[PDB]
């Protein structure tokens, strides 16, 4: 529940693409 999580362990999930990323 609450969709997503702040925090979260290692995986495919991550923040979207960034310039830096």
């Amino acid at each position: 529940l609450g969709g997503g999580s702040v925090r979260f362990g290692p995986g495919v999930a991550f923040r979207a693409p960034s310039i830096h990323g």
